């Protein structure tokens, strides 16, 4: 019965997209728990987390009586076919792979829709609750719980087969099911991820300081410190350094989802149309990817940084204009760093009033490093 409902949900799920399914209990995790309060003891979070540890640790908060969660797994491409080439003229930037394509919230919360709607059908008083949209539980430790993938060093949950790259999602039910079991790390003694990491954000095996993270960093709308400013590189949202030099990632690279395809024209855009993007055209071509949850703001930033990565001497003119007029002081600064960046002593003039004018003294003090710099 129980045992029989399982298969027909392990059928199903598979037949509508589901590329790996688990399961495991609804019990709280303990060794969560403490990680959670020892990496926030470290500073170690992002902010993005949860701030109620309670409810990210308890199942049966969430879901009264429930017994069990259903964890999901769906494989995304991780090589985009026809994808333009950054020349000298015209820079790109680039998002991240987990960026690829509609955003995975829509399609992971289209697919336990269909899985919810599966389970009512039976009229069973099955009574569910999707952990996905927002936001509680901790997506990474569901799976492991759930035979879905390990917990790798550079703290993905690896699967075998798609290797890394997959979404991941669970649906908290009041079913009895039988729970699987946790995969073995295949890591071993590889520590690739870790010397990779640009910044050292993997300060250890499994253990990540997302404050150092280049995906985080990429993401926040206040001035980027200057440590950083050199290794985010062309990088406009997101990371994918500690999956790519992943050998269990080799040859992985699933397609899957034709909606999950990236628009080669989007996914890795021109960098100086990004700087006189509005609004209305942001969230046009834009607003459809995980990348655009935090407005047009921080990925114009980045762009502004992979510019002056590139010392693009082309886009003064753009950047200068945006020291000026643009009302956003993150822009402002930002912009004029870049021009002391580029190395082009003619617009030090230009520098220099924007210095008298600009009354944010954030913005007034990056304006004063872009002079230094020339
Ligand atoms: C906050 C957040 C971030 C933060 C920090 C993530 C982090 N590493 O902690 C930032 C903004 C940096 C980030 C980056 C990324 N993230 Co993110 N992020 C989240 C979010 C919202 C919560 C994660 C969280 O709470 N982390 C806190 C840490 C402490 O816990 P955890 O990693 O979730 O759980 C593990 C650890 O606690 C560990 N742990 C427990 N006990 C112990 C004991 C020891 C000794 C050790 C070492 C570890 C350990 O085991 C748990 C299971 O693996 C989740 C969604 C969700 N609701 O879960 C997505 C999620 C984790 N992120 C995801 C993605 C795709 C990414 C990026 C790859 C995006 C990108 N391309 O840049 C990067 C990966 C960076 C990296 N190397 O880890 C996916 C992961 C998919 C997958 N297959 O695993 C998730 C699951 C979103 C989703 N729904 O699919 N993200
Ligand atoms: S996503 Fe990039 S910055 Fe973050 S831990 Fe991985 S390699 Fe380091
Ligand atoms: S690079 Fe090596 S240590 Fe890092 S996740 Fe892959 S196998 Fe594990």
């Amino acid at each position: 019965n129980v045992y029989q409902l399982k298969e027909e949900l392990i059928e199903y799920a598979k037949s509508i997209g589901v590329d790996k399914i688990g399961f495991t209990t609804a019990d709280t995790f303990d060794s969560l728990k403490d990680r959670l309060i020892l990496q926030e003891s470290l500073g170690y979070l992002s902010g993005f987390e949860e701030p109620d540890i309670e409810k990210r640790v308890t199942p049966k908060l969430l879901l009264p009586k429930a017994k069990s969660i259903v964890a999901i797994a769906l494989a995304y491409p991780s090589r985009m076919k026809d994808a333009p080439r950054s020349t000298r003229t015209e820079r790109r930037g680039i998002f991240c792979r987990a960026s690829w394509g509609k955003d995975y919230h829509d399609v992971l919360r289209e697919k336990l829709d269909l899985l919810e709607d599966f389970l009512k059908s039976k009229h069973e008083d099955i009574r569910t609750k999707s952990m996905v949209d927002t936001g509680e539980l901790s997506d990474r430790a569901v799976a492991e719980r759930a035979g879905i993938g390990f917990s790798a060093k550079n703290c993905m949950i690896t699967t075998p087969e798609y290797g890394s790259y997959v979404y991941l999602a669970e649906m908290i039910t009041n079913i009895p099911f039988e729970p699987d079991v946790p995969i073995e790390d295949m890591c071993g003694s590889c520590t690739k991820c870790l010397d990779a990491c640009p910044t050292g954000a993997l300060v250890n095996p499994g253990q990540l300081n997302a404050q150092r993270c280049i995906s985080f960093l990429t993401q926040t709308k206040g001035f980027l410190p200057d440590e950083f400013r050199t290794k985010i590189g062309n990088r406009l949202y997101g990371c994918d350094t500690c999956q790519t030099v992943c050998p269990l990632n080799k040859g992985k690279d699933f397609h899957l989802h034709p909606e999950m395809e990236p628009d080669p024209e989007i996914a890795k855009p021109l960098l100086k149309p990004l700087l006189a993007i509005s609004n209305r055209e942001f969230k046009e071509k834009f607003g459809h990817v995980s990348g655009s949850w935090r407005g047009k703001k921080p990925i114009q930033r980045n762009a502004i940084l992979a510019l002056a990565h590139f010392k693009d001497a082309s886009a003064l003119p753009e950047l200068t204009e945006l020291m000026h007029k643009d009302p956003r002081p993150v822009i402002r600064g930002t912009a004029a760093w870049a021009i002391g960046k580029i190395g082009d002593p003619a617009y030090a003039e230009e520098l220099e009033k924007a210095l008298e004018k600009e009354k944010d003294e954030e913005a007034k003090l990056e304006i004063e490093k872009g002079i230094e710099l020339l």
